[PDB]
């Protein structure tokens, strides 16, 4: 149900993650109080920082090009990140911190496409590694 898609095509790396609102902020309704409003703002703030969620090796020299965040109010969040990496061969793996910022997420269904090489894996808070 949290779904992460990763596609690497030359220097272009696309990461896209779709998550129900309960997986992101803890609730799917409109904030009821200041705590919930701050939780939503903090969550949206983190989603605009893909480098906190999906650390790319500095040796890959990945530049952020586009960030798209959609919130549909069940409610869900989609974050779509586009990087251009100068040294994409230096991108060996990603260690996601998704669960550190969004501990309500139990598991991620991940799909990885590196050129034409397709693989899937299920991540959890203790198994956050993705091979690229």
């Amino acid at each position: 149900q949290v779904e992460l898609n990763i596609a690497q095509d030359g220097h272009d790396l696309l990461l896209e993650i779709t998550a129900p609102g309960a997986d992101v902020v803890g609730f799917e309704h409109a904030p009821q109080d200041d705590a919930q409003k701050q939780a939503l703002e903090k969550a949206l703030e983190t989603l605009h920082h893909p480098e906190k969620l999906f650390a790319l090796s500095d040796k890959a020299q990945c530049e952020k090009r586009e960030v798209l965040i959609k919130h549909t109010l069940g409610g869900s969040f989609t974050a779509q990140y586009q990087f251009h990496c100068e040294a994409v061969d230096q991108l060996k793996q990603i260690d996601t911190q998704w669960f550190q910022y969004f501990p309500s997420t139990e598991k991620i269904q991940a799909n990885v496409l590196t050129e034409k090489q397709q693989s899937a894996l299920q991540l959890n808070a203790k198994q956050t590694l993705i091979k690229l």
